[PDB]
């Protein structure tokens, strides 16, 4: 199916509702459900990749696509102080979802390490 | 300059060594010298873009260029169980060095909140 077999396949399908901050023919993004910081968003793409590892080079313009979407959905919400960006692989990275997601994260300072 | 004025321009022009895994036309990897996991290391691009909030939509296949060179340096560097990508923006993004930098660290469980 378009979008995917996990949670965020049914974000895309709209057969879930999720609070959407931006939307384009590639990506979408949304508030995330179990914030870490007082702004923290997800950016996913429509095209269901499972994780970055799988990801092909034909996928770089659209991975890009994700860190745009994310700087200007930051703008938007006034991360004017800046913000981190962050992708889980595997379960090292703390993946969770197996459909590939960009976390930013924002209006606190963001500490180190990053877990 | 071709690389920029940071300490990241210094090492794309070879003036000051790094411990590099990977080169191409567009990007840079090498080892992190203050290492947060048992691997960590950075990948950035040699055009200079201050930072991610500075990045323009032309860049996106470099951007996502960064994403696929850190899962091809992952993979060399036995990361078979995950692990994590991270851009920091801006002050509470914990950013440094004004040269894009995307840090992959793994090789022990990775936490939650990422900082
Ligand atoms: N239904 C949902 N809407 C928004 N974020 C979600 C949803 N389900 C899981 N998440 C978030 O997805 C991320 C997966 O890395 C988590 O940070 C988690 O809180
Ligand atoms: N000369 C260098 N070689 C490798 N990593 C470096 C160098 N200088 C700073 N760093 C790393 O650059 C990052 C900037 O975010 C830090 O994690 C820091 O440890
Ligand atoms: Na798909
Ligand atoms: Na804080
Ligand atoms: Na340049
Ligand atoms: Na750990």
């Amino acid at each position: 199916r378009p979008g995917g077999d996990t949670i965020f396949g049914k974000i895309i399908r709209k057969e879930i509702p999720a609070k959407i901050i931006f939307e384009d023919d590639q990506a979408l993004a949304f508030h995330d459900i179990s914030p870490q910081a007082p702004t923290h968003f997800l950016v996913i793409p429509k095209k269901h990749i499972s994780q970055i590892s799988a990801a092909e080079d034909a996928d770089e313009s659209l991975l890009g696509h994700l860190m745009i979407v994310g700087k200007k959905c930051a703008a938007d919400l006034g991360l004017k102080k800046g913000y981190r960006m962050v992708v889980n692989e595997g379960s090292d990275g703390g993946q969770s979802v197996y459909h590939v997601h960009l976390h930013v994260l924002g209006g606190r300072q963001m500490n180190w390490p990053p877990g």
